[PDB]
């Protein structure tokens, strides 16, 4: 027995998103209790006249209107399961609502086993069907893989209101294209969640480089190990500069070598003499770190301002050309920077990565000056240009969370090949084109 919402609040936030640019408002906003209430609203619109479009919204992070249903119905999907331990696994796992955050995910795994999934985003205030519509990616996906490499199974809610459990065994088709699928195959209500024994604490580290190849030959060896770090990221300094962010994660046993294995891996860096920085805090504390961020922002009235994020994977052979063209070039806020191993990613998914074995994310943070459209505006001909210099020069570059459009675009994007796996997925799991259509895929 679900809620069907028309409170101008509730309209109003499902009009909107982090983004705060795109704004097509539902006609109403549904409160699900469980699946069935879910099943029953994607069957009514499956079933109906005109087909209402139907979105499932997470915590609302999108950059460009992808969980908006324009005239249509937004599902608002954010006791609970115990972390389960399985012998023919040979580890644990968590059945969680689709809609739940990480940060909640978290706290309940810590506080029933001292348990954690293995992968992360660097935002915890994120839902677990919003990033595995995605990828989920932060600082360990290099070695454990995005969030949709470490995920067993799911129940997903398709186009025609049918609720199907599936894994790797079961429907293969539609759990592999619902992974990092854009919400196009169905909404995702149960997620069961890959975990380890959490580590207690982390050495936080940053170092700085002034040399490019420098810095990204750290990078590109330290994703190579495995003694290693379990979370290697890095991010563009303005005087420009480039910071390499490492973790060594540890608990009660690993405690009396944590400073030894750091100075070992550290010796054999090259970052710049005297610009290491150290934090030593609890594993919680650092995984929230970007929630600490926010609520700072939120104070100063710096959150609730438009976000004309740029995405990009960008193939580690073009890397040293998108530099002196983009970081020194284009751009002269927070731009991201770290390489990942494309084995850890399964190509059964709908995810689109370059066609290389080692690419860097590069997330261009921006965000535009409160109340002053000219400043989004001026950010959004900034990502053009970086678009158009990844096109000048044919840098096979892809777009995590695209924006994209154009069906043409689309073709582009995808390939030829995973295209057509894509087109014949849609006909099979929402024909009708009812689901995400905000993403800008499919049309009825
Ligand atoms: C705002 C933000 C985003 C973000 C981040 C930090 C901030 C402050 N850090 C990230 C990081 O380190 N790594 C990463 O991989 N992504 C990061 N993001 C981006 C974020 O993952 C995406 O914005 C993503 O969409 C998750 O956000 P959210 O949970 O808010 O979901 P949504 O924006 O409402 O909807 C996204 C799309 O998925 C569909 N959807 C939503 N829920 C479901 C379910 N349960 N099942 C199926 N599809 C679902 C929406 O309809 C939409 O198309
Ligand atoms: O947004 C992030 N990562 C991200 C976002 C979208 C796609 C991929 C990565 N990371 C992040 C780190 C520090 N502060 C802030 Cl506000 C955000």
């Amino acid at each position: 027995g679900g809620r069907l919402s028309v409170d101008a609040s509730d309209i109003a936030e499902a009009s909107r998103d982090f983004g705060g640019v795109a704004r097509a408002e539902p006609m109403a906003v549904f409160h699900p209790r469980a699946a069935g209430d879910v099943a029953g609203l994607v069957g009514a619109a499956f079933r109906s006249a005109r087909g209402f479009r139907v979105s499932a919204r997470g915590h609302g992070h999108s950059i460009s209107g992808q969980a908006q249903a324009a005239g249509g119905v937004v599902v608002d999907m954010s006791a609970r399961a115990l972390p389960v331990h399985s012998a023919a696994l040979g580890g644990h796992y968590v059945d969680v609502w689709g809609g739940e955050l990480w940060v909640d995910v978290l706290n309940w795994t810590l506080s029933h086993g001292g348990l954690a999934p293995r992968s992360w985003t660097d935002y915890l205030y994120l839902s677990v069907g919003g990033t595995l519509s995605n990828a989920g990616i932060s600082g360990q996906a290099f070695h454990h893989g995005p969030q949709i490499s470490n995920v067993y199974e799911l129940d997903v809610v398709t186009g025609k209101g049918e609720v199907v459990t599936c894994s790797e065994t079961e429907n293969p088709d539609l759990f592999f294209g619902v992974l990092g699928g854009l919400g196009q195959f169905g909404i995702i209500t149960r997620a069961r969640i890959a975990l380890e024994r959490a580590p207690k604490r982390v050495r936080w580290i940053r170092a700085l480089y002034s040399n490019f190849s420098e810095f990204t030959a750290d990078q590109e060896r330290l994703i190579s190990l495995g003694r290693r770090f379990d979370y290697v990221e890095g991010f563009v300094v303005a005087a420009v500069l480039y910071c390499l962010e490492v973790t060594k994660n540890y608990d009660d046993e690993t405690a009396g070598s944590v400073d030894q294995d750091v100075d070992t891996l550290l010796g054999e860096l090259n970052f710049l003499p005297g610009t290491v920085f150290t934090t030593d805090l609890p594993y919680v504390d650092f995984l929230d770190r970007v929630h600490k961020a926010e609520l700072k922002l939120r104070a100063k009235g710096m959150w609730e301002v438009p976000h004309p994020w740029l995405n990009l994977f960008v193939p580690a052979s073009r890397i040293a050309d998108f530099d002196r063209g983009v970081f020194r070039g284009v751009l002269g806020g927070p731009v991201l920077i770290y390489p990942m191993n494309k084995h850890k990613w399964d190509p059964r998914s709908s995810a689109v990565t370059p066609d290389e074995e080692v690419f860097y994310l590069v997330a261009f943070l921006r965000s535009a000056l409160p109340g002053a459209p000219e400043s989004l505006e001026a950010l959004a001909r900034q990502n053009q240009r970086i678009l158009d210099f990844c096109a000048g020069t044919g840098i096979g570059a892809k777009q995590y969370l695209p924006g994209h459009k154009a069906r043409h675009e689309w073709a582009e994007h995808f390939g030829a090949a995973r295209w057509d796996r894509f087109a014949r997925l849609k006909a099979e799991f929402d024909p009708r084109a009812i689901l995400a259509a905000g993403q800008g895929i499919f049309r009825p």
